[PDB]
């Protein structure tokens, strides 16, 4: 087991197809106790996780509330019990206000929006790393999710700009989290057809978005070398947990491209 | 006249140590006219930019004023005159809350602080292009002052993060500059010993911070193949100059490197 | 055990300091069975390898030799027994003629003194790649050594050429391996206390390459947030062993950092 | 005259449509007194460079010569007259051999006609510098020409090696040249159709081959926020010329892009 004894957060879980939800199920696979945490529709997520092979206690935790953050270390070692530590913490968490998502030009997504998204996707892994560094183990492992943002792309307009803030963030996390003897790093992944994804595919942010990000994707499995199947998560969540694992002992405020190597690649 | 005939906006002076300042400077010493803004001490900076060797219309403008965004363009036309147009704007803009660079430590700036930062260092750039693009050129310029970002550094914290928002924002407006037959570069310039730069320090911000930043402009000296001098904003100017004009014709979405060759050498 | 199963080949071994040496240990104690290979002092070789915590083939390679590639693959289905592939193929081996290294000024390296360190460096991992990939499996990964060449740095002079050259390699092994379904990435380690590396440091190539090189280790331990330790190689093992698992199942043509994470850190 | 009064090695005219033959140009109509160097077939280029609107001396130059190396700097003082030096050099040299590019698969270059591509393509930048440096100015500027070789790409194979290898040696040139007041960097141009270009999508080395430049060239232009026209090589000569100018004074071991902004953009 990959992952065996140790107890990991893991934040993001809003259906079956999200990237968390795997990364869950893979982690439990591999021996992990996990405390998970969700957004708004608890109960919601409360009858997709009864499905993963293992229970796990659930809080509740927005991102953008300061009393949630605030408490949050008390209640997750309430749920672990005192006494014990958590051994790995995941952010898969992101949004942005589709004003900044591709319907919109660039220039008229109004900053209160961005702001917003880059409130929940970047600045949040802080807060994420502040609220949970002081239960963390030496050895531990925290790993966010984003997409390399480093040449511009059609339609994801604000949110590039987002995980670009995000990698930054990420470097100054590994700064903090290494006085605890705690990894930080990120996961960029190749493009997955989550709810939202499809929703988009299917014209969601008007027709142009949709036909931008379809030739996207296709792009990405005609560059990758080992292809790249935007249909399933697992490859991006045994990546996550080989990061949670002990076998990347020397790797922080780094970014691992689970990507089937698209980004290496020019035709 | 390396900038001959054209009308460049220039905004961001605020002492004769601004690296605007020198632009301005450089500029007008090479044929341009300029116009310029600036953010809240109106007749300070009138009083200080007297000194350029030459007049210049100057215009109020707070980049996080949606109004004067709004009447951007109408007071720039105006004071270049009717059926004129822009060649060059240069966005030499920053600014991050105490609370985001040094002092604190990273985990406690709070968001409403770094989003502020963000709105006027980084989104700020794209209200400038979105105000200015309708009154520019078929192979105009515009060119914002960055820092390399792409690795963390002690105190400049949120800034760095704001940096990173920058580069990645630039990308998305030299896509929007394009359809204008315009290019959109940043200029990552090495540290400057502007007012700000020397009261941190002094310790403006906490010893810590000042003894950390002082070793990063030391080490940067001593990696820079042809030196760095802290006290010489000009070599920035002039680059800044070099994008204004016809001679980088094929540039953009892109970062010149204005620091001494320090960022391309480890030790 | 990570690498349960896996049959890999495992070349570079020539000290108990080698780092193939942890590589093959850490991959023994991780399941795995090796068949290993050595350059020139075979016998040397052997004794020394009579200390992995299992028995391993030896083969001859000269990674220069046509002749020994020719045969390679023939070498290591005898050796593993006909009817069986490969699941692992590691590259560890180096070499810059010394008048490429730090002694000599960097434009006194005459060409076939540095061909030859591109040979043996960079593109050997084609050749490894071409020799081996008929006899691996889907599923299958190949690795190579890396130090990040993206800056300049003292002494290493064309050894970093080799291997800024290395990585290019590699992006089109990724090319290649992808059609047997087979991943190919470089880890980037830190600074090693190798043999070589202890003679350079007490100055076998002269007193300030040795001043510089001890100057570049300790600037790694400060930058790397978690701390790096050249006295111990097993990080680094451990790194490569987690590429050669199945749990990087969509990295490829790329590059993981196993260096303390000092690469992300400015100062 | 951007260029005025400086004195300019160019290297590499070998046709009117060579990217060395647009610099020269570019560089005469700025105000520069220059000597060029010819590789193999000097009637012909003598020929060739009667057509630049002005005269200028023409010496032979191999690159892989060691005694054309020698006598190099004695032949360009000659040429401009004892007491004085170069402001300027500029590198427009490369080569594969055919068995690394496109025909061929990957596997199947030969070292040694590898070895002759880095050869001339990425060692010889050192050399260049070598031969030069000795008679150069203060404020002087060495300029090489690359092509973007950091992701793998179809057909150019072996050639993106030597240019990965060329950004290396430019890193370390910058070192060398920085004692001597000295900058040096790379222009890294979009394709450009050059007599070989033409040849190769015509089909010179397989179809393949041309259909994978032709679908590269292509890509380029539709990524290019300002678009790329591979017809016209001036903006790649007046980009040069802008790192001889003294307009760019504070870059080197850098890389400028001029490619139309299409590195920094994904689809
Ligand atoms: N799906 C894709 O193609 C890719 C997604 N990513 C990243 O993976 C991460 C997970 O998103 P997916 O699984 O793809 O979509 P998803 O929609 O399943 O996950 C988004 C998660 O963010 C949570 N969230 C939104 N606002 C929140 C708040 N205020 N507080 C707490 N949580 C909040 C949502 O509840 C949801 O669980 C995101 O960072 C996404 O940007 C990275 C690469 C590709
Ligand atoms: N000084 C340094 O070592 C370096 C500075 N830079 C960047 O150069 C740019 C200029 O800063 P410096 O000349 O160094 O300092 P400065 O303090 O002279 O310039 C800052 C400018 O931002 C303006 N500003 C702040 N808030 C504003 C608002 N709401 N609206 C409009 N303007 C506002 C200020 O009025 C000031 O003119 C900044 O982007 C800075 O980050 C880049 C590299 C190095
Ligand atoms: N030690 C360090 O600080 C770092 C080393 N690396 C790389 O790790 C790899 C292994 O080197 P180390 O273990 O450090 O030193 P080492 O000297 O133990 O390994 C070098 C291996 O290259 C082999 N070799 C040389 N010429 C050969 C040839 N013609 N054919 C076959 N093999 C040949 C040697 O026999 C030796 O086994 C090299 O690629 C090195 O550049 C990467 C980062 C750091
Ligand atoms: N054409 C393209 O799409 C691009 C070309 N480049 C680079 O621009 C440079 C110039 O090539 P082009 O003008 O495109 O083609 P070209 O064929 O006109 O120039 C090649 C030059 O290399 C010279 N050369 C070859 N072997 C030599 C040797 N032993 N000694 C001295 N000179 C030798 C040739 O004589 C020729 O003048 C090359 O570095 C090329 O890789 C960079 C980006 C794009």
């Amino acid at each position: 087991g990959l992952l065996d004894g140790k107890r990991i957060l893991v934040s993001g879980i809003i259906t079956d197809s999200s990237i968390a939800f795997h990364i869950a199920r893979v982690a439990q696979e591999q021996g992990a106790q996990l405390v998970l945490t969700g957004f708004d529709r608890l109960r919601l997520i409360q009858r997709i996780t009864d499905r993963l092979p293992a229970k796990a206690p659930l809080l509740e935790l927005d991102v953008q509330n300061e009393e949630h953050l605030a408490s949050l270390a008390g209640r997750v070692t309430e749920a672990i019990g005192a006494g014990n530590k958590l051994d790995g913490v995941v952010h898969s968490i992101g949004f942005m206000p589709q004003t900044g998502m591709g319907i919109n030009p660039f220039f008229d997504a109004p900053y209160a929006d961005v702001s917003k998204g880059i409130h929940i996707s970047a600045y949040s892994y802080a807060s994420m790393a502040k609220a949970l560094l002081p239960i963390m183990n030496p050895g531990g492992s925290i790993v966010g999710m984003g997409f390399d943002p480093s040449r511009a792309m059609p339609a994801y307009n604000w949110m590039t700009v987002a995980k670009s803030a995000l990698e930054s963030v990420n470097r100054f996390v590994a700064r903090e989290a290494g006085k605890y003897g705690v990894r930080s790093n990120l996961v960029a992944a190749g493009p997955i057809r989550t709810l939202a994804m499809s929703a988009i595919v299917g014209g969601a942010l008007g027709e142009e978005a949709g036909a931008q990000i379809q030739l996207l994707e296709e792009g990405w499995d005609q560059r990758a070398p080992i292809g790249w199947n935007m249909k399933d998560a697992t490859p991006v969540a045994k990546t996550v947990c080989a990061l949670l694992s002990d076998w990347l002992p020397a790797t922080t405020g780094d970014i691992i491209y689970a990507d089937g190597g698209a980004h290496t690649q020019l035709l």
